[PDB]
Order: structure tokens, then sequence, then C-alpha cells
């Protein structure tokens, strides 16, 4: 804490302020700026170009790309230099350009992004954004602010999140879209403004999901888009179907956190 | 002029060409390039990383963030590197990325940003483009050459804005859209190419514009959209609105310079 | 080889590995980092704060602008390190935060884009892409993995290419396009999927194409498109007209390289 790991490496043309934690074999590249109150893990490395400010912790194992912006000011405007927070955890691949925004306190305080992320160029992460485990923010892709996008959910290029939104586990967003409206676990959105388009059998396949329950997954599906039935009306027969396939239940724990509608 | 005032902060870093002006309490921040024909203002920050270059002015209390390329050559296939220029005001946040190019000789020597502006990150303002004061360019939106943006206008994320299109003031462009056509003062535009979808009440009433204003307003959206008749049909009947209601007078300044029809 | 040119210019704070080859009269900008394995031709200017690295092979009078990133390491979810390869040719201008990236060892091991391009702020070439020659990739415009952009194409602003497609030769994308199936060659494109609005006649026009190859490019068109027959059945009689018309054999080369069917 407030030290630079002896098995560090700090190039000669970066600037890491005094305060700054560094951790055992990180790699600050040429012409980095590193702020007083950032810590990085073990093993990251930040290409070059690279500035990291704010209260911002970064874990183990990162790659930041050049001209990234981690921990920056945020672009809201009634933000006023509060000294809100990022954490940022393992594992993530942040392409170049790539913008993650401190919070507001309006907001929460903190933007969060977790493990195993790709995100892609300039991909954007505003104020008070929770990005969860293994997801993928495809080019440009833009989520704006207070949006959270939950494990393995894939925003594809070009796609803008409005703010508040919430996008599920295992979503797939096609790219060129704007989503304005909250998006269930495991299901394909497209389009401006989206729409569902079924549930994301390929990715559930993919991660290991049993055939029961995928099979369940598309009948909790069907209950919200296809019944014409009041979400309301289906919330309980969606928790009955989950008291024999669990994964139905990220339905559930979705609807509690959903303050937009659902896109339909 | 051609001075570097006492109280400026110019980095051990930055490199500022002989020849450059730098106001009283300006910030050149690590790794920027100033060249020999800018002038920066009183107060202004460019925080690191920031290429400023060609005929160049900024105004005060500018803040310019990393990544930032302000001056620059156009893309303009016809621009053979003469002396074209930007003009830039007061107090405009202008983040990580945007871009904001010199004019072109073709198209009147000079691309101009107003003042109180915010400009998200990577966006683009092409040569011979006017901002007028207190607008909002989102992520990525992008103004291609001739565009004009008036005063409060905001345009939307991922929205691009077609060549020589004039977008009125008060203006609210959706993310996600294509411009194609001109925008008349007050209206909300959004969709590929957009469309109008009404006044923008919302923005009017926070700007504190009168009751009688916003209804006269809507009278003269009304005059364009719904009675069915032709632009120069109607005029007339807005400008004889105008008489009373001076907020319509807009509608008519408007539509001496616009030369790409409405959208509709 | 491995040798920088007397007459080159490199920059003091820049970075240039041993082993790089710079030709004559080159220009290595402030803050550039520059790789082993780099050979940049003569002429070529790298302005300020550019990247190029890995096995890359720049040609001649190239323009590349700040905060570019040349040869990187590719988005691939596959690509482990391996040294795969990136050319590009000749009076190229390559504008500020464009990427071009390293191909996979899956995809060819070459990321190759050709001379007399434009690519403007921000574009995308990813891994395994092929651009021809005086090509126009407009601001924001992104080519994901294994995509062929053929000669004069223009692809628009906020324009998604997606995995594996081809863009013909002379084709127009409109802004704000996602182009999911392939272009053949002399075809205006424009939509979210990207559909077929006829000939590109202006650009054909302007290009010097004889009044009969156009007429003979709108009969292939219309076979095509129109006659309501299927590709199979068409390309016997796209392969006659060509006899008369060589122009109609980009049709016939086109659909020997179509893996994804094509915009309809
Ligand atoms: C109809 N198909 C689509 O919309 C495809 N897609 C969604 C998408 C995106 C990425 C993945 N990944 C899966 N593993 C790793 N990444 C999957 C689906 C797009 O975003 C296309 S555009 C684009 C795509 C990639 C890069 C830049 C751009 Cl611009
Ligand atoms: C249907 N609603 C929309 O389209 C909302 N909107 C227009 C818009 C945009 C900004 C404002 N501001 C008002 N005060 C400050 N900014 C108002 C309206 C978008 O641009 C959404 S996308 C986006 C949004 C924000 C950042 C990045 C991205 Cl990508
Ligand atoms: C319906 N018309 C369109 O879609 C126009 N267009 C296609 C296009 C684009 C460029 C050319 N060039 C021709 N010589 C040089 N460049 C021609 C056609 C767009 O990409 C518009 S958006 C945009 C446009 C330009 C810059 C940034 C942005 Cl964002
Ligand atoms: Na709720
Ligand atoms: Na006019
Ligand atoms: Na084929």
């Amino acid at each position: 804490s407030h030290m630079i790991d002896k098995s560090a490496f700090v190039h000669p043309t970066a600037i890491v302020e005094e305060g700054a934690s560094i951790g055992a074999n990180a790699h600050i590249g040429p012409f980095c700026i590193v702020g007083p109150h950032v810590e990085i893990g073990e093993g990251t490395v930040l290409k070059s170009h690279v500035v990291v400010n704010g209260h911002t912790k970064i874990g183990r194992d990162n790659e930041i790309y050049q001209f990234a912006s981690i921990g920056e000011v945020n672009q809201d405007l009634k933000y006023a230099g509060e000294p809100t927070r990022v954490e940022i955890g393992d594992r993530n691949r942040i392409r170049e350009s790539v913008t993650i925004h401190r919070g507001t306190v309006q907001g929460g305080g903190l933007t969060k992004v977790g493990s195993d992320n790709l995100l892609m160029i300039n991909a954007h992460i505003a104020h008070d954004c929770t990005v969860g485990n293994r997801c993928i923010l495809a080019n440009n892709a833009t989520l704006a602010g207070h949006v959270s996008v939950d494990d393995f959910a894939i925003i594809g290029g070009m796609t803008a999140v409005h703010q508040f939104c919430i996008i599920g586990a295992h979503v797939m967003v096609g790219g060129c879209s704007g989503v304005a409206q909250d998006v269930p676990p495991y299901v394909i959105a497209q389009g401006n403004h989206a729409t569902p388009f079924g549930v994301n059998i390929e990715g559930l396949k993919r991660r290991g999901f049993s055939r029961e329950a995928i099979t369940a997954i598309r009948n909790a599906y069907k209950l919200i888009y296809r019944s014409g039935k009041t979400l309301d009306e289906v919330k309980p027969e969606i928790a009955e179907l989950a008291e024999t396939y669990p994964e139905v239940k990220a339905f559930t724990d979705f609807f509690a956190r959903s303050t937009r509608g659902l896109i339909r």
C-alpha cells in the first residue's frame, strides 16, 4: 500500500504519483499516468499511453491497452469532483481507447467491473455502471450511466444501453442496437429500440447448461413474451417453475432490480 | 500574444512550440503538443496527451481531456494544407478522444464552437461545422462537414449528422440516429433516417420558456407537420404567429439557412 | 533493414526498438512507439502518440495520425501471441484513433491494407481483414474479423461489417448500417441489416466507367435482384453478359469468394 513493489516495472517516461500502489510484476509502460489513489494488482500491465486516476482499484493480471482512460471524472453534469470510486477485478482485457468513469454521489459512488471481461476498442462504462464477470463489450459499445451488465452478457458493436437499464446474465445484444429498457437474463435482443428474439440457446449450450435448464428457460421466456399475460400475472408462474429449475430464479432476481420495464 | 503567461503551468514533458499564446493560470499537462498558431485562454486545462495545432483559438476555463485532437487537418479529400481556422469559446468540457478539425477554404475557412458545451467521448466536429452554446454531443456523436448545431441542441449517442445539415436550437436528437436533412428548432428527432417526434417540451420547460411560448411553438410545429400544407404555404403563417410570440421567429430564421429540406 | 535511414527523423521522445527499419525521409513524431519487427517506408509520417508493433510492414508516403494503433494484438479470443502480420501499402491517410490489428493463425495470419485509402477517425480493421486500394472507411466504421473491402468501396460512418463478409469493388454502404451478408460489386447498401438500393451509378460515372459498362452492370444487378430467379440460376447469365462487358466479371469473381449469401 502506497508502495511500488520492487518487482514491478515502471517505465522511466511514466508518471506514477506518490501514494499509488503497484503490485508484484506489474508493468507500467511508457507515457502512462497513474494517480495517487490508484491501486494496481499483481501482474497487471498498462501497455503505454494509459491514464489511470481517481480512487481506483484494479486487480491482478489485467491487460490495459494504449489510450484507455480508467477512473476518470465522469460525464454527469451534476458531478463536481467528489471522491467517488472505480473497482476493476482480475484478468480483464481492456482494449485501446476504452473509458471507465468514476461514480456519482447520487448514483451510489462506485463504478464496478468484475473479472475475465473483454472490453473492445472504445467501449464506454459510464458512472455508476456495474459489469459482472466474463462479459464482452464489442467495439464502441456504450453503457450510459447506472447500467448493469450481468455475467456472460455480450453487448454488440456500436450498441448503446440507455441510463438505468439492466442487462441480465447470458444476454446477447446484436450490433447496432439501442437498448432503452431492461433485458431479462438469457435473451437475444437486437434493433433500435432493441426488441427480444428468443433465448440465447447457443450461448447456454456452450456454457454447459443442461437440456432441462434450457427447456425451463425457454418456458420462462414464453410465459413473459408469448403467453400474452401481464408481467405481474406471470411472476408467480416463473417462481413456481424455478422451484424445480434453479436457473429460472435468475428471472425473479432480475424482476426485483428492473425499473425501466422489459424490452418487448 | 506569442507569450506564455508567467502564471501558466507547462509540464516539462509537454511540447509547446514557440509562437503559441498561453494565458494566465492555464495548465498544459504531460505529453501535450501545442503548435505555434494556437492561443489558449486564461484558466484552460489540457489534462494530458492532448494535441492542439493549426490556427486555433481556445477561450477561457475550458477542460480538454486526454487523447483529444483540436485544430487538426480535416478529412476533406480536397483540403491541401491551407491555413484555415478553429475557434472554441469558454467553459467547454471536451472529453477523451474528441476531434475538432479545421475548416476548408471552399467551406468558409472556419470551424467554430461556442461556450458551455459538453462534447462527450469521441464526439467529432468536422471541417466547417458551427456549434453554438450549451449544446451536448453525446458519446461518438459525429457532425460531418459543414453542419450547424444551434444553442441548447443535444445530439444523442452514436448519432451521425450528414454534411450541410442544420440542427435548430433546443433540438433533441435520440441516440443511434442518422440525421440526413435539417431539423427545425425545438424538435425531437430519432431514427435512421431521423424523423420528427413533436416538440422538445421537457427541454423548453426546464429552460424557462413561458406557457404561451411553448403553446405557440407547438402551433408552429403543427403548421409544418400536421397541417398537410407545403412548407412555402405555411412560412407566412409562421411569420404571422411570430408577430405575437417572438420565440417562433427561430423557425423563420431557420428556414432561411436550411438547404437540405426538413426531416419528415 | 533493421536500419534507421540517416535521412529519417526520429523525435527524441519516440521509442523505436532496435531491429525496426525506417526508410529515407520518414518522420517518427513525439511519444511514438515503434517495435522491433516494424518496417516503415520512405516518406511515411507518424505524427505523434502512434503505437506501431508486431510483424508489421508499412509502405511509402503514409500519414498516420495521433492515437492510432497499428499492428497491435487482435481481439480474437483464440489468439495467443502467435507471430502473425499486418501489411499496409502506400499513400494511406490513417486518421486519429484508427486501429489495425494483426491476423490470427486460423484466419490466414495476415491483415492487409492496400494503397491510397482514407481511414477516418476511429475506423477499425480487425484481424484477417483485407482492404484494397482507394477505399474510404468513414468515422467509427468497423470491420469485424476476416472482412474483405475491395477497391474503391466506401463504408459509411458508424457502420459495422460482420465477420467474414465480402464488400465488392465500388460499393457504397450508407452511414449507420449493419452489414451482415456479402455485398456484390457496384452496389449501394444501407440499413440495419443492410439491404441493396441499386447500383452506385454516381461512383461509376465519376470513376470513368463507360456508358455500356454501367448499363451492363445495371443489367447484372437486375438479374440478381429483380429477375426473381435463384442466384445459381442467374450465375451463367451473368457470365454470358461478362463475355461482352468485362466489368461484369467482377460479379463472377465475387460469387466465388462469397460465403454468407448476398444482402437482399
Ligand atoms: C447478428 N450478429 C451480430 O450482431 C454479431 N455481433 C454481436 C456479437 C459480438 C461479439 C461476440 N463475441 C463472441 N465471442 C466474442 N465476441 C458475439 C456477438 C456484433 O456486435 C456485430 S458488430 C461487431 C462485432 C465484433 C466486433 C466489432 C463489431 Cl462492430
Ligand atoms: C430515447 N432516449 C435517448 O435516445 C437518450 N439519449 C439522448 C440524450 C443524450 C444525452 C442527454 N443529456 C441530457 N443532459 C445531458 N446529457 C439527453 C438526451 C441518448 O443519446 C441515448 S445513448 C447515450 C446517452 C448518453 C451517453 C452516451 C450514450 Cl450512447
Ligand atoms: C445517405 N448518405 C450517407 O449515408 C453518407 N455517408 C456515406 C459516405 C461517407 C463518405 C463518403 N465520402 C465520399 N468521398 C469521401 N467520403 C461518401 C459516402 C455517411 O457515412 C454519412 S455519416 C458520415 C459521413 C462522413 C464522415 C462521418 C460520418 Cl458519421
Ligand atoms: Na422492480
Ligand atoms: Na433556405
Ligand atoms: Na461461394
